[PDB]
Order: C-alpha cells, then structure tokens, then sequence
C-alpha cells in the first residue's frame, strides 16, 4: 500500500483533520493519537482528537489527555484513524469513513486497509513510532510533553522493554524520545503502579481455575462475567494478567478467557520461546503476533469457547513439537 511519504503528503495537504483512535484504548492508541494531534497542531492546523470510549483511568494524569473527545463538534476534511485495524473498532465515527477522505495509520498486520490512504507497517512494535516518524517527516519539533506522549506507545507495546519487539530500533527510538524530555519514570508509574485492590482479587480468581496441560507447558484460565461483577471490575481489570501466567516457570503457551460483556469471549493467548500464537489465533478467526495474540468470540457460551480453543492449541502444540 502508501508508504510513508504518501501519508505525509497527505497530511500536509489539509488544515481541518479530525484524529480518531480504537475503542477499548490502550497504550498506544492514546500515545498515537495525541501525538499526532499536537504534532499537526504544532503545523498550525486545526486538528480535534476523539475515542468512542471511556479513557481508562490510568490516562488521566497525562498531559492534555483531555484533548481526546467523545462527542466532538468539528467538521473535518480530512479523517485520520490510528492503530485500529478495521471500521468496527472507532465505534460510531465509522460513519464518517463514508463522507470524509481518510487515511490510516496502523502497525497491525491484520488491518483491512479501509482508509483512502493506508500505511500499515507490521514491522513496528507500536504505531507510536510511525507517528513518530511522521512527526519528524513533516519538521515537528518536540518538547517535554510530546515527547512522554509518544514514548508512551512504545514502552507499553514492548511491555517496557520485555517483549521479543524490544530490538535496536525500539530502544534508538526510546532514546531519541527520552533525550528530548520524555518522563519515562512518569510513564511508568502512571501505567503499572495504579492497581486496585480488586484486581488482586480478581487474579486470586484466575489463580483458582488455573489449569496447566502436557507437562507443565501449556497453562490456561478465565473470567466468566458474574465475576467481573462479583469485583466490581470490567476487561479493563485483567490487563496484563496473561502475561502472569506466561511468567511461570516452564510454561510455553498461557491463554486466558475472558466475558465481557456477557457473551463476548476474548481469547488473549502468550508464548514464550518457540510456540507462534498468531497462527492458533489466525486459524481460530483473529491474530496477532508470534509471542502475543488473540480472538474475540461473539454470541458463544464460555463453556463453549475453552474447549474449543484448547483443542485446537493442543494440535498445534503436539504438532510443533514433532519437530
Ligand atoms: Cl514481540
Ligand atoms: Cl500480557
């Protein structure tokens, strides 16, 4: 598709650009959208930022985190939509994929490429570091502020700096940020040290129904929805508790299933040294990565989707291990 200075072009081209990023916001989709916003705003364009989502709470103290909209009040020319792979995941600003000329920038190999323009590097760990480079491309300048902004996609896609994409290009990128003022520390203590006390509660839960196959290597557990409701909790709470499990000793493939709301089942699936989820995940009708992937179950009992799931794993499994 459109390479970057495609892109560029593009952006350089229109004053009035409406940033629109996923529902379900995570790390880099408030990082990429911001610093796409204030980079275009440091352009002197006319640019409004907006998520048809709640923003979770650990955002909040970010800088200018109230910049991103939910109900925005702005005729753009120009659509910009960041790091979501299809129309369904902006929510109700799909309708405007049908009056506004567009353009996508996204970092998931699984993007269905729905803008009028689209450049969809999979290379990259985070689409914070194609905004990055956009920013670059078109003479923004950063400060402090842009700078904690953008190195916050980053650090949170490579798990800060933990995950098989934390290679020389992260860390230059990283670098660059961090000597141009980004609060790593800030970052950091914003994301990770915010937990509830609930959420302790709900993974003594996931604890509970851990269950671990062929010797050790495979370990699996879930959050059916009465429990979310038991903790007071959402699938914002179980953040990161995958990885939890992957982080046992020995165990090669970690798989958790999660419902909500009632009868939505996400499957986030983690591997460690050899096994590629994203194959498992592609066959069963989602993706992801080697080492990180998921699916998303519609209308599906929960004890309907586990076996099913664990099946197929199982195949798999027994099926790389035989060399
Ligand atoms: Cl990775
Ligand atoms: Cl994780």
């Amino acid at each position: 598709g459109s390479g970057m200075d495609e892109i560029v072009k593009v952006l350089s081209q229109h004053d009035r650009i409406l940033v629109v990023g996923h529902i379900m916001p995570d790390g880099d989709c408030v990082s990429s959208v911001l610093s796409l916003t204030l980079g275009l705003e440091k352009l002197g364009k006319e640019v409004k930022a907006a998520v048809d989502y709640k923003i979770p709470y650990v955002f909040e103290k970010f800088p200018y985190i109230d910049k991103i909209e939910e109900n925005p009040n702005f005729d753009p020319e120009l659509l910009v939509v960041v790091n979501a792979s299809s129309p369904d995941r902006i929510g109700k600003f799909q309708d405007l994929l049908d009056k506004v000329p567009s353009v996508v920038i996204d970092h998931h190999s699984t993007n269905t490429n729905f803008g009028n323009w689209n450049w969809v590097d999979p290379s990259f760990a985070a689409t914070a570091q194609m905004i990055f480079r956009i920013n670059k491309a078109l003479g923004v300048e950063y400060d402090s502020n842009l700078a904690t902004l953008n190195y916050l996609g980053i650090a949170t896609n490579t798990g800060f700096f933990r995950h098989s994409n934390a290679d020389v290009r992260v860390f230059e990128d990283a670098y660059k940020l961090v000597k141009m003022g980004a609060d790593a520390h800030f970052v950091a203590k914003e994301i990770l040290e915010n937990k509830r006390f609930e959420q302790f509660k709900l993974f003594a839960e996931v604890l509970e129904r851990l269950q671990l196959l062929e010797n050790g290597k495979i370990a699996y557990s879930y959050i059916d929805y009465d429990t979310y409701l038991r903790h007071n909790c959402t699938d914002e709470d179980s953040a990161g508790f995958v990885g939890e499990l992957r982080s046992i000793r020995g165990v090669e493939v970690a798989v958790l299933f999660m419902e909500f709301p009632r009868g939505k089942i996400h499957v986030s699936m983690r591997s460690k040294d050899w096994f590629n989820v994203n194959e498992v995940a592609f066959e069963l009708g989602g993706g992801g990565h080697p080492r990180a992937a998921g699916v998303t179950f519609e209308g599906k009992k929960i004890e309907e989707v586990i076996p099913r799931v664990i099946n197929h794993l199982l195949k798999k499994f027994k099926e790389g291990v035989e060399s």
